[PDB]
């Protein structure tokens, strides 16, 4: 079937992707990056990411993988050594899938975005206050730094900086974290993270400046005239390609308590 | 049908609790503590905290209220000025019902048990010393004050006094947070509240002293000989009567933003 | 004795220092905004906090007095039905003097900086790396959003917000904060607020990127080749004029628990 | 003159013990365990814990050292391969002192007691209500599980793992963090941690309840029919021998970060 390989770019990588190109000529594989069946991330997770975004309007139809040619990712969970053992495992379609859910972003001044680990709101300098309203009645007006949505498998990422929770990437959910809010008599915040299920609508909304920094993932965007910011699960999940058991606590552990 | 009553046991909630027996009587309603369908606390949370557990038996065939005699609570939600509206709507069975879920504790030295809130261990003295196993593989071994794993509506009492996420009850889940971790080059914790689906297991199994201050809701028991301690979320649920729309953000909202 | 009054801007401001400025013309009063011995500001901390810059060449010779026409502030705890007597018992001299500790701030590329809340670090997008120097050794490599390093009366300001502890004024010290500092098996901070004596420095220096956003109190500023940001504990000392006891911890109650 | 060992009891501890008596009797060198001038502690930080209080009633007169026979202490910061050094060093008296600020506790029904780390003040089972008492003054009435003050060099002990605040020695201070409070409408505290200056006496009064658990660094004792507990940075030092440059930040960065 149609695959492709993203390489971070540095030497190790290149080359790995090279070798992996060579094993999958010895199988009925095509090459092709405009409609592959199976995506090969050769890095970080920084790499997995941009695979992700490179063929987000192809979710549907393609399988991911991960190899970390560094320390171990969360998405790049597949050590270099195992690479031509993917090769032949792959090529025969022994595998199925699991799927992750995704954080949809809706701006209105309209644009839509698909974030795999998360989605933050800044300031354009210093703190900012936006109106945070959930399913359409205001919950708190949040003066801080931002504001940061995460899915489930991006709660070990900036989510676990600020804070959050890790959830386990069956719960279809999403996470939203403080940045350094300011808590007085005047402005009052929750604090805590919030979790909420599939369906909820958490929308921010401007008060003063409507000038924000917006970020989905890797990047980052200054919007202007912005009139709302909408927060919710998406319908569509990304597909990884399963070779092996490699449970999510198992991830954790071996990528913060240690290897 | 069968109903019950309970009361904090303060004047204001014996008199309204005799009222709404008074207003009772004038319906096809009998008063039975032994088998009712239909169990109301009058007082506050701990009140109906109480209510659960004397009825924990029989949860699938009782449908719980609270009223709240003073500040309003995340299971008393209902006010003392709404009594008389509940017994009629509630007499002609003008409602449905809504489900949350429910933490099962498993102690072997075995006794299960049932956690509207949460359940936590402590030593008896001191930090102590647990190994935490996820699934069956080691996670980490913990030194400190204690461990709390929280069900959904229960992250919003000793859950989030510990740094946990708030969690909608529509999510079947559990939460774990840590009490006063020690974290060094020899003890090494996650940190991060953890937020496990259903079917997931975690174990506390001790390390030296096996004598622990085990607690479920309200109630704290001192256990010895204790060989593990098993979390999940139940397969049981509690069953609230639901008469009118009081949504989980708006009594989170009305409880620490303001009413 | 020469004074000036500076204003928040709004009505009630303005029209409370025209009116002190009457009071003052009652008495052996001279109105100098060049070299005033008396500072008056007349609105919020912020209003303070920019007289407190407008005049930082002259602080040995300055006495400064806050006066909140909103809410209490920690700078700006004077209520403006207590006018009238600020002017009396201030011509007479009837009052002797309070000293806070400042932050000075070294930016190399060479500028000095003095802060009566507190200086922060910044990326100019995403994360940002720098290595923290601790009296000529190697501490940190902080990978994350920023550090902010405050003043004593500032850690009630964005030190707080931050997790940092509050401390009393009469301890010369300076505080670092940091902000959503990634922590894993590469990367290692302590976490834990530090809080340093005088004569200790404290070096911030860049890793790649070497244009970091650098505030200081309400001025925000964005630097470029800077080789090295230096954080010690000022000689200097800002100088409040003393009336009435009004202490610290009461003002710390009045503002975060209630009044 | 007058010196004395003790040892954590293992077999390691015990010989190296046994071994430094050897070289010191080859010294004008004494055993003395009612008046030594020197007291030496072989093991951990709670071995030199024990010391301390050991001798608490000559501190004025007694020179403490520690030797870590396992991973590095901030008490006991001496490799056991420098013993023999340490015993030449020591005999001749080329050695100046430094000295850490203690906390008094001044608990009444009357009793007083100093702490090297921190004394903590917990409940009798669930949460405990106490009002805080801020130079008789009120400043805040706390529900939760307990309250923790801190000396200098104990804010890396159990004051670190509450969130508090590193602190140098060299600053003559106290530290209060909060144990789990419960925040909202009806109870309020302030959740930062708090730095107090000599002088300042932090109270804390009971409100139902009068059984608390109150420790002092390693001993825990349970008090019934108390009226008042009572926080100030003593006017004794402890007093530490003095052979090499170890700063506070070293071993702080060599404790956790790595050595
Ligand atoms: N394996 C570790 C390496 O992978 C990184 N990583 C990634 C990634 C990536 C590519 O860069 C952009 C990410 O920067 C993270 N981030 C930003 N500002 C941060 C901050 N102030 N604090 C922590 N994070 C921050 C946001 O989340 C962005 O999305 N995703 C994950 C994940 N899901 N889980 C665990 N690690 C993950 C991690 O950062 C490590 O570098
Ligand atoms: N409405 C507020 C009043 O109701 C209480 N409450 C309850 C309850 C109850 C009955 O007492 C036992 C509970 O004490 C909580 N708790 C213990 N130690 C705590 C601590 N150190 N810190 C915060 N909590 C603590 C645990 O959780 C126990 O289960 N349940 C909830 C809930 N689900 N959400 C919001 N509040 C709730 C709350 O405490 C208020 O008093
Ligand atoms: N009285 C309350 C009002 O006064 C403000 N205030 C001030 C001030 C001021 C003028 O603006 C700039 C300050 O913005 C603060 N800040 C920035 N980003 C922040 C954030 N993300 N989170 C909290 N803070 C933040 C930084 O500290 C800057 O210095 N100083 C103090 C003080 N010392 N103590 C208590 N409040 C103080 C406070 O912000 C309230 O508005
Ligand atoms: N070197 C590391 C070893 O030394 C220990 N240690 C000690 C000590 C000791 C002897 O035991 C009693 C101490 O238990 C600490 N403690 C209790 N409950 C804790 C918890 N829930 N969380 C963290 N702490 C806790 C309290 O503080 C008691 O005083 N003092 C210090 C110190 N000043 N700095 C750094 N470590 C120190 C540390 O615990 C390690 O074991």
């Amino acid at each position: 079937m149609k695959y492709m390989i993203t390489s971070k770019g540095d030497e190790k990588s290149d080359l790995l992707r090279l070798n992996m190109i060579a094993g999958f000529g010895e199988y009925d594989m095509e090459y092709d990056d405009v409609e592959p069946e199976i995506v090969i991330s050769i890095g970080g997770d920084g790499t997995f990411l941009s695979a992700f975004h490179q063929y987000e309007e192809r979710l549907d139809e393609i399988a991911f993988i991960g190899i970390h040619t560094g320390h171990l990712g969360f998405y790049a969970d597949w050590r270099p050594a195992e690479a031509d053992k993917l090769v032949k495992l792959l090529a025969k379609g022994e595998y199925q899938k699991v799927s992750y859910p995704l954080l949809k972003t809706t701006v209105k001044y309209e644009a839509t975005y698909l974030a795999l680990n998360e989605s933050t709101v800044k300031s354009s300098g210093g703190p900012f206050v936006v109106d945070v309203v959930i399913n359409d009645i205001h919950f708190e007006r949040f003066r801080g730094d931002g504001l940061c949505m995460s899915t489930p498998s991006g709660t070990t990422a900036y989510n676990k900086s600020l804070g959050g929770a890790l959830m386990h990437p069956s719960i279809e959910a999403m996470q939203l974290t403080e940045m350094a809010s300011i808590n007085n008599r005047v402005y009052r915040t929750i604090g805590s993270p919030l979790v909420f299920p599939k369906h909820h609508v958490v929308s921010l909304q401007p008060v003063n400046d409507k000038d924000f920094q917006i970020s989905v993932d890797h990047l980052s965007i200054l919007h202007r005239d912005v009139q709302e910011i909408r927060y919710e699960v998406s319908a569509k999940k990304i597909h990884f390609a399963r070779f092996r058991s490699f449970p999510f606590w198992r991830r954790v552990h071996d990528s913060f308590i240690e290897d």
